[PDB]
Formats: C-alpha cells, sequence, structure tokens
C-alpha cells in the first residue's frame, strides 16, 4: 500500500475495532434486505457498501487511492441516510461513526 493507502487501511481497522462497536455493527456487513424485512432496500438503495466489502477491496488491493477508498466509505453512510428517517438509531449511529472516520481522514499525509 501506499502511505495515504496505509492511512485508509488504519481508519478501516479503527471503524471495525472495539473501541466504535456500540454504533459500527450495523455497518460490519453487506445489508441483508430479505433477513431484516426491508423487501424495498434494493429498490432504493442502487449501490450498496459495507465495512467488510470495503475491508476486502482494502485486501485485494482494489483502492488505487485514498479518494476511491473514501468514497466507498462514505456512500455506505449515504445508502443511510437515502433509506431511514433521519430521526431512527440507526441513523444516529451511521452519524458517529462517520464522525470518527471524517475527522481521522481529514489527518491524512500529503
Ligand atoms: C441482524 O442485524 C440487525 C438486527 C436487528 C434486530 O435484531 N432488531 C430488533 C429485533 C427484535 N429484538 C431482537 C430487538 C432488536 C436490527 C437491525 C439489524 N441489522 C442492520 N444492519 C444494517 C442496517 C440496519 N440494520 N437498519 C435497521 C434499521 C431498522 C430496521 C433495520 C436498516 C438498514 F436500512 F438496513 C440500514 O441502513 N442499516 C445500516
Ligand atoms: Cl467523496
Amino acid at each position: 500500500l501506499s502511505e495515504q493507502l496505509k492511512h485508509c487501511n488504519g481508519i478501516l481497522k479503527e471503524l471495525l475495532s472495539k473501541k466504535h462497536a456500540a454504533y459500527a455493527w450495523p455497518f460490519y456487513k453487506p445489508v441483508d434486505a430479505s433477513a431484516l424485512g426491508l423487501h424495498d432496500y434494493h429498490d432504493i438503495i442502487k449501490h450498496p457498501m459495507d465495512l467488510s466489502t470495503v475491508k476486502r477491496k482494502m485486501e485485494n488491493r482494489d483502492y488505487r487511492d485514498a479518494q476511491e477508498f473514501a468514497a466507498d466509505v462514505r456512500l455506505m453512510f449515504s445508502n443511510c441516510y437515502k433509506y431511514n428517517p433521519p430521526d431512527h438509531d440507526v441513523v444516529a449511529m451511521a452519524r458517529k461513526l462517520q464522525d470518527v472516520f471524517e475527522f481521522r481522514y481529514a489527518k491524512m499525509p500529503d
């Protein structure tokens, strides 16, 4: 990994760590819309994204730069803001995890 992608990998590891598990856990795995009863999920959300997919793409060297990584993480949050009422608990959890992400992403070496 490049220096910037090392920083992204560190962010990823942090977002998956026990320190943030109380609000990060809905984002660990792909939304299983059928299991959750969300039968309109894939009509509303065109591009699903989750942290296990980000992790697989990092491991496979899919991301060519930090911007591509950031776009996927932010896409995950945007899907949550699109599908759920703004006052829902899961949106509150998204906001808190995105705060962790954005403040550490801003510390990118450059
Ligand atoms: C097994 O996992 C869960 C279990 C329970 C669970 O067990 N809920 C209760 C069931 C009955 N008892 C056990 C109390 C908890 C609830 C949610 C789960 N998982 C999940 N992952 C991701 C999302 C999500 N949920 N969101 C929630 C909001 C409300 C309806 C799903 C909707 C969403 F659109 F998919 C979304 O954006 N995200 C980010
Ligand atoms: Cl972006």
